[PDB]
């Protein structure tokens, strides 16, 4: 179906090429194409599924960005400009200006190796930048995570390299953008129950007590942790084993949250429901260990992240670290020496 419509050649509202594939969701496909009514220029191409759930996200997604983009015109909250929209054989296609790499490409076709620090401090500033910007603009971004921050630019380096048969690829400048808005959700509109990919769920969001801005801080705190780690602190598929993975990484879930939450499957009286001594339970404690132990330097300036990590991580949604602090951590001090 969409197979059918996306190839190499294809033609889109009678000026779009395919030139290549940038990418794959659940959504569908995000395609580059010569825009022959704009000089030549290249740009991106979301062509949405045909089914009625990512119709309805794609057109939720086309309302938050005419928003964002007229309210910011320059993008200096680094939101990617959308270009205009068509359909194309029943499918909404959304085009957008070209920005470069995903983080998530970027780290996997590495081998899972970490951006530096001092990459990390700028991305990090401008993810918490453009999400505030959300938040002031009543949003919730809901499904952040690294496939969704692309790099404005391919100001980097690549070079074949033998030894390890990939392309290594060296940043020369971090710039980033946010996207993907199929999800964002203003303050007065209908909550969905579940929201976010796994690894990125605020324990709000996985306990179903309600959620706001800050479940979007609790991603941009695991985004930061993968950036630096090169992998998730994260790597599970099953909720009760993420919040196993919590417990050990985080310290003890707050007893209200636990208390309050009808997600009782989860639990068994005051605690997790988890048999620790089980074959399991002994993997998830292997792979998890207090988060300040991931520290790779004892560095003051991997404390200053580490910090934001942990504040950023705070369990209580009511207590976590508002972006609009976050910016303002020390962390960042390094940017706005003068
Ligand atoms: C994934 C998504 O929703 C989105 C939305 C608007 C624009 C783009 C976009 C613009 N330029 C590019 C260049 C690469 C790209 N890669 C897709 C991400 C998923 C790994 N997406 N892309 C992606």
């Amino acid at each position: 179906s969409m197979h059918l419509i996306c190839q190499s050649g294809d033609v889109l509202s009678a000026r779009y090429e395919i030139v290549d594939t940038l990418g794959e969701g659940a959504f569908g496909k995000v395609v580059e194409c010569i825009d022959h009514k704009a000089g030549g220029r290249h740009v991106a191409v979301k062509i949405v599924k045909n089914v009625d759930r990512y119709c309805e996200a794609a057109r939720s997604e086309i309302q938050v960005l005419e928003h964002l983009n007229t309210t910011d015109p320059n993008s200096t909250f680094r939101c990617v400009q959308m270009l205009e929209w068509f359909e194309h054989h029943g499918h909404i296609c959304i085009v957008f200006e070209l920005l470069g790499l995903s983080t998530y490409d970027f780290i996997k076709e590495n081998g899972f190796l970490p951006f530096r620090l001092d990459h990390i401090r700028k991305m990090a500033y401008q993810i918490c930048k453009s999400v505030n910007f959300l938040h002031s603009n009543k949003l919730t971004h809901t499904d952040l995570k690294p496939e969704n921050i692309l790099f404005v630019q391919s100001d980097y380096t690549e070079a074949y390299n033998p030894k390890i048969k990939r392309d290594e690829r060296t940043l020369i400048n971090p710039d980033i953008k946010v996207v993907d808005f199929g999800s964002a959700t203003y303050d007065d509109e209908h909550h969905s129950t579940l929201v976010s990919t796994r690894h990125y769920r605020a324990p709000e969001v996985i306990l179903a007590l309600g959620w706001s801005q800050p479940c979007d801080v609790w991603s941009i705190g695991c985004i930061l942790i993968e950036y630096y780690l090169g992998f998730t602190v994260f790597p599970t598929h099953d909720s009760k084993e993420h919040l196993a993975m919590m417990e050990r990484i985080l310290g003890p879930l707050p007893k209200h949250m636990i208390q309050k939450t009808r997600k009782r499957k989860y639990f068994h009286h005051d605690r997790l429901d988890w048999d620790e001594h089980s074959s399991a339970g002994r993997y998830v404690s292997r792979a998890c260990k207090p988060l300040k132990e991931f520290m790779l330097s004892q560095d003051v300036e991997h404390e200053r992240l580490f910090d934001l990590i942990q504040k950023m991580l705070e369990y209580d949604p009511a207590k976590r670290i508002t972006l609009r602090e976050a910016l303002k951590h020390p962390f960042f001090d390094l940017l706005k020496k003068s």
